[PDB]
């Protein structure tokens, strides 16, 4: 079938990402046009109901070619209201969702380390989906896992022993970032600058502070759940299998 491999780029979503539509099925696809070779290499192993999709990858030269899934939705971040953030029942959908893609990541050893709202995507039917690949890296191979040393992420979101180890679990890292997102669902704002001791805000959380924002504009339900991710040791962190037990993950909402 003629033209059925055309594709036009129709606008700039995000090197660059272009929403790009076939000539011919008028099919909507992301195309990321550009570290690379490692990101295409880990969306090659990918295939969950929560990760954007990965169809194929080509080289024009200089240029890479990545195509992807398109979120008609948008960014999560897009549905933070600045200082609200959301009713509680689609922040808890989202926080459902954001968890069984990332139970699958963890699940075939690969940690995402830059989860944020920018990153987590909506469909048409505003399913979650994570994104952006670019920082990931695998942390268990033949069943062996690897500690990781490498300072990645975004400061708001990255967990404290990241700054103060050498060496820390890939996992608990990405358990602290989904309850970052959590707070930020369920506040429309992100609880400190970085988790140090030096933030006083932070500072403020470890003496259990709820009384402050962001954490007196968040119910007691989800903010049990908080105080179970948000723990500075990440030995003693709340571990998805756990999360999945707690009272609020499994409270009827609507
Ligand atoms: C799965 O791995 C990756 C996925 C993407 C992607 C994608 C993507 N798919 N669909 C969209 C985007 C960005 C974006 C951004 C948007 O707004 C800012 C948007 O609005 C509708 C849609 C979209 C990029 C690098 C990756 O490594």
């Amino acid at each position: 079938v003629p033209f059925v491999e055309d594709w036009d780029l129709v606008q700039t979503l995000g090197g660059e990402v272009q929403l790009a539509v076939n000539r011919v099925t008028e099919e909507a696809v992301a195309v990321k046009i550009v570290n690379i070779k490692k990101e295409i290499c880990i969306n090659k192993m990918l295939n969950h109901e929560n990760v954007v999709k990965f169809y194929g990858h080509r080289r024009e030269g200089n240029i890479q070619y990545l195509f992807l899934e398109y979120c008609s939705g948008g960014e999560l971040f897009d549905r933070i209201e600045p200082d609200i953030g959301m009713p509680e029942p689609d922040a808890q959908r989202f926080f459902h969702q954001l968890m069984a893609g990332v139970v699958y990541l963890h699940g075939i050893g690969i940690t995402h380390r830059d989860i944020k709202p920018e990153n987590l995507l909506l469909d048409e039917r505003d399913n979650l989906k994570i994104s952006d690949f670019g920082l990931a890296t695998v942390f268990r191979y033949n069943n062996r896992e690897r500690l990781l040393n490498k300072m990645c992420g975004t400061l708001p979101y990255v967990a404290p022993e990241l700054l103060k180890r050498r060496e820390f679990h890939a996992e608990p890292v990405d358990v602290w970032s989904c309850g970052i997102v959590l707070t930020a669902m369920l506040a429309g704002e992100l609880p400190w600058d970085q988790p140090s001791d030096s933030c006083q805000e932070y500072s403020d959380w470890k003496e259990k502070k709820t009384y402050l924002n962001p954490w007196k504009k968040i119910d007691s339900a989800p903010l049990a759940l908080l105080h179970k991710i948000l723990v500075e040791n990440p030995s003693a962190r709340i571990t998805i299998p756990d999360i999945k037990k707690d009272r609020w993950y499994n409270k009827p909402l609507k």
